């Protein structure tokens, strides 16, 4: 009887969590492994110190049919250890489910893990407030297994079903919010349901592997040791979030490069309504696709950090490399940091926010408010703040 260990993730947080699992368990160069992580390419010279080491890719959050092939190269008896996104768990798991269904007497599923997307599952969940959620979570129990037994998807609660694994296999949930299942009243039925196999997701699984696994582990995510280092100066540290353009009346880009560097003055200078303080190192996590825009904010700031697209909040969280404060134009990244390290969020108009009432009901914002991780007062619309100086 064979092992073998499926990691699946359209997204990065549940990838950065099962690269951490692989970087722990990389002193097995044999162990058999499917990657269908679609943000993260593994190295070559990673991938050539492993045996049985595959790669399948992901399509509409399912991974392709080559993922038979992959699986036809194992006959005899196996038992599959998957790890899975959980707001796309039921997509992710469909061709395992059906391969499974071909060989009932030699597959069998030994156990998921599943991990957060994000703020996107709490985000789903708040649409599930006037429901009786014992009941859903029995039909959803119900749909699940139709859906083992047929390949038939029809969940009446697709958000519930999300967590009902356990009905069918051993599962081990890593939540972004614990609080959240814990204290949203409506999840009571939810939170006494998943009983003993939920935990909060933990960040400090880096710093207890050895000193080549971590640099392994810097290598899986992108992680140059330039920035690295830099992230590592023992000063107050100051991370503000760029944006590219929003609705402000004009086509010149120019302008949304000038009012970027305003809003981030108001965290820099002492004259500025969301002051952080003179003692901070300041560095910049543009939009990826910034361009010349972020190369003004770059060359008009003073000592400034540019932090690459890569290098996330999720990377910064996982390594221990989170600054003190994060703040400047809103993102829903902001959903996945600690309450002490956020300052200000300042929302943009677009579309769903013409203003700092429609801020506060953005439907991250209202998890986060719920939760206590933020409060009103740092919530702000970009147009509130005035236009500092130059010297």
């Amino acid at each position: 009887m064979k092992t073998i260990t499926l990691y699946l993730d359209p997204a990065s947080l549940p990838a950065l969590n099962q690269l951490m699992d692989f970087t722990q368990n990389n002193e097995d160069k044999t162990h058999p492994r499917i990657f269908g992580l679609s943000r993260f390419k593994i190295p070559d010279n990673i991938i050539t110190q492993y045996q049985n080491i595959h790669f399948v890719e992901l399509k509409d959050n399912r991974p392709t049919e080559a993922l038979f092939t992959i699986l036809d190269q194992y006959p005899g008896n196996i038992e599959l250890n998957i790890h899975l996104n959980i707001a796309h768990s039921v997509q992710l798991i469909r061709p395992i489910l059906a391969y499974r269904f071909k060989h009932l007497d030699r597959v069998s599923i030994q156990q998921l893990n599943l991990y957060d997307d994000g703020s996107m599952e709490y985000v789903d969940l708040e649409k599930e407030e006037n429901k009786d959620i014992s009941a859903e979570i029995k039909q959803a129990e119900k749909q699940l297994s139709h859906y083992l037994l047929t390949g038939k998807i029809k969940f009446d609660n697709p958000t519930i079903a999300r967590y009902v694994w356990q009905s069918a296999f051993p599962v081990k949930y890593h939540f972004l919010s614990t609080d959240y299942f814990e204290k949203a009243e409506f999840l009571q039925p939810l939170k006494e349901y998943l009983a003993e196999n939920y935990q909060k997701m933990d960040w400090t699984a880096y710093q207890q592997l050895t000193p080549e696994q971590q640099a392994f582990y810097l290598t899986l995510v992108g992680f140059n040791d330039e920035v690295k280092q830099s992230l590592e100066v023992q000063q107050a540290k100051f991370i503000f979030t760029g944006t590219t353009t929003w609705e402000g009346n004009t086509e010149v880009r120019e302008y949304y490069a000038q009012q970027q560097l305003n809003l981030l003055n108001h965290f820099t200078q002492a004259e500025g309504d969301l002051f952080i303080g003179d003692h901070y190192k300041i560095y910049f996590k543009g939009h990826p696709r910034g361009g010349e825009i972020n190369d003004i904010i770059l060359n008009n700031a003073k000592n400034i950090t540019n932090i690459p697209a890569n290098i996330s909040f999720e990377v910064l969280m996982m390594t221990g490399l989170l600054p003190d404060k994060v703040g400047g134009v809103a993102s829903s990244l902001y959903f996945s940091l600690p309450k002490e390290k956020i300052s200000h969020i300042i929302f943009t108009s677009n579309k769903q926010v013409k203003s700092k009432e429609d801020a506060l009901n953005n439907p991250y914002v209202k998890v986060m408010r719920r939760l206590g991780i933020i409060d009103e007062s740092q919530v702000i619309f970009w147009d509130s703040l005035k236009e500092l100086g130059g010297g």
